[PDB]
């Protein structure tokens, strides 16, 4: 009539991968299954097993459970991406359109952490900000700073950086100064802060350490050498007579961290040195020299902006740049573009303050991949990728308003080149309310680090996309899962999802480890579930993490005063496969070898020798 504990367990472990107690599936049992004599035998029955999965809270993304680290804030602040924005005073076109005070407002609330000022001369000596030599409105400088301070910390306490565009005169760069002092206060870096800053080889300090500060993004004056070197300067100037070059000296004293320089190919410390380069430059950057320039971004910070050709304010694809391990991707957050999305999906991460610390292969010296990866080359046949299956079983309401549309799912994996692929199903003929697919896709990625699944619905008449959803691989829940869709600008769809299945498997040595660390694994907690552990319950969970070995999990189960080994089960749908389990094995990786429906539920057994 039903599924035991027993089965509901390995039905968890195996196809969901969530490792529950005896008490909380007995507590699922409690929830979906009405009948009370069922549920006093431990029973669910098969229409509430249906109820328990299609449940509105059976959620794909692990990032709606994502908070801040602390510890992961830690790190120098160019081991980071860092959410950014292109000329944030912009509501539509480059050339055209409005600039509006109350976009950096929206930009900071939302979690974004660099924002763009283009300074500007006004009639009166006080500065404006809007795009130079064009018909832009025109928005004044003090309240454009005014809504940065309100607004920079109530969503996020991590430090902003303001990227100054300075085309004033120096008098109303002086202005300029003033405000950024008496607006921001004591919340202004105006000089070095740490202990750190001064010792030998600086590195810039963590985003932690920056909480509730705001570092300027500026030219700064070189130091002259000696006193008669100013003089012989200022003799020069007034000789001949009959961005802006000069830079106001109060205004150049604020540029602590962020020293903006003419980006010098591949006397202050290099690390507080920031470029920003126009797409086209950053993207040969990144093809000539992939591995320099993430051995770059591992101490310096790197700026991309949109290229100047780009005058509908489109947006470039951020994935280039953030292989190469560029921080500040600055896109337009006015144009909602599959780009904008891909920001979006990135910097739910960690809480969505807006720094993610970044994959450890460009800046941990100690993973195995430092410095012989370049994500532009193919050749990576020292390692075997992990293998997904991404089954589209159904959707529901995919195309708002049009019940008679002809839908199938886009399904782009996004990533570096190799990781990269396309599916697409079959339309559905004129059901977009409830149609299904039960179609299934299989991809091998090498760098699960950074890949991105994009599901579209498109209608296949129009060819028109009517609904999408970005969502990090990693962040992707095993088993079958609701996945929330969305409209074209982000917004959640409170009724249309699509019902999907993934699988993960591990099979030269496996690529998440050739691009792992020992620290970041030993800190990644994973959980295992044992059956045979003397006790009450017929089967133990335990926290252990991807690092743990056979040998440290027997001691943890064993250490309680009462010759003994784990054995891998594979019961059937026969007689179960057993292998006893080498004491210097990883577990995690045992766990990780299993795939779901293929006639078989893996168990880990404590058996006596
Ligand atoms: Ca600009």
């Amino acid at each position: 009539f039903g599924v035991g504990i027993l089965q509901l367990n390995d039905f968890l472990v195996n196809c969901q991968g969530e490792h529950c107690t005896y008490d909380e599936i007995l507590s699922i049992i409690q929830k979906f299954e009405p009948n009370i004599s069922m549920c006093h035998q431990g029973l669910l029955s098969f229409e509430g097993f249906a109820r328990f999965l299609m449940d509105k809270d059976n959620f794909a993304s692990k990032n709606d459970e994502s908070r801040e680290n602390k510890k992961d804030l830690q790190l120098p602040l160019s081991y980071y991406y860092i959410e950014s924005s292109h000329n944030t005073y912009l509501t539509g076109h480059q050339l055209k359109g409005e600039s509006s005070v109350e976009l950096y407002s929206q930009v900071l609330l939302q979690g974004c952490r660099s924002i763009e000022l283009d300074c500007w001369d006004g009639d009166d000596g006080m500065p404006i900000i809007y795009h130079g030599h064009t018909l832009t409105t025109k928005i004044p400088f003090k309240e454009v700073v005014e809504a940065i301070d309100r607004s920079a910390f109530i969503t996020s306490d991590l430090p902003i950086i303001i990227s100054i565009e300075n085309h004033c005169s120096l008098p109303q760069q002086r202005k300029m100064a003033e405000i950024f002092k008496s607006v921001f206060g004591e919340k202004l870096v105006a000089k070095f802060l740490f202990e750190t800053d001064f010792s030998d080889d600086p590195m810039l300090p963590s985003p932690d350490q920056l909480r509730r500060k705001v570092l300027l993004k500026n030219k700064k004056l070189k130091a002259h050498q000696t006193p008669v070197d100013i003089l012989k300067q200022k003799a020069h100037q007034l000789a001949s007579m009959q961005e802006s070059r000069q830079i106001a000296p109060e205004l150049s004293d604020l540029v602590i961290y962020c020293q903006a320089v003419k980006f010098p190919g591949l006397r202050t410390p290099k690390c507080y040195h920031i470029s920003s380069l126009n797409e086209n430059a950053a993207k040969r950057l990144c093809r000539r020299y992939s591995q320099k320039l993430i051995q770059h971004t591992a101490c310096q910070l790197l700026r991309t902006y949109p290229a100047a050709t780009r005058i509908d304010s489109s947006n470039p694809n951020p994935l280039m740049f953030w292989l190469h391990g560029i921080q500040l991707v600055a896109l337009n957050y006015q144009t909602d573009d599959l780009p904008l999305h891909l920001n979006a999906a990135m910097f739910e991460a960690n809480g969505g303050c807006g720094y993610v610390l970044k994959p450890p292969v460009l800046w941990d010296k100690s993973c195995p991949m430092y410095q012989k990866f370049s994500p532009l080359e193919r050749d990576l046949d020292a390692m075997d990728p992990a293998t997904y299956s991404l089954t589209i079983i159904s959707g529901q309401n995919v195309c708002p308003s049009n019940s008679t549309g002809s839908p199938c799912i886009e399904v782009d994996v996004l990533g570096m080149p190799l990781d990269s692929c396309h599916f697409r199903t079959k339309p559905i003929h004129r059901n977009t309310l409830n149609p299904m697919w039960n179609e299934q896709f299989l991809f091998r990625v090498h760098f699960e680090d950074l890949v991105f699944l994009r599901f579209a619905v498109v209608e296949n008449n129009s060819s028109a996309i009517t609904a999408q959803r970005i969502i990090p691989l990693k962040a992707l829940k095993r088993g079958y899962r609701h996945l929330q869709l969305r409209n074209l600008h982000n917004e959640i769809l409170e009724i249309s999802s699509l019902f999907i299945n993934s699988r993960r498997m591990e099979d030269t040595r496996p690529a998440s480890l050739m691009f792992n660390t020992e620290e970041r694994k030993c800190s990644q907690t994973h959980k295992v579930t044992v059956h045979g552990v003397p006790g009450p319950e017929p089967f133990a969970v335990f926290t252990i993490n991807e690092g743990t070995k056979a040998k440290q999990l027997l001691q943890q189960i064993l250490a309680v005063d009462q010759d003994y080994f784990l054995m891998e089960e594979k019961h059937f749908i026969k007689q179960p496969f057993q292998r006893a389990v080498g004491p210097e094995e990883d577990i995690v990786q045992i766990l990780n070898s299993w795939f779901p429906e293929e006639g078989y539920v893996g168990r880990i057994v404590l058996k006596p020798q």
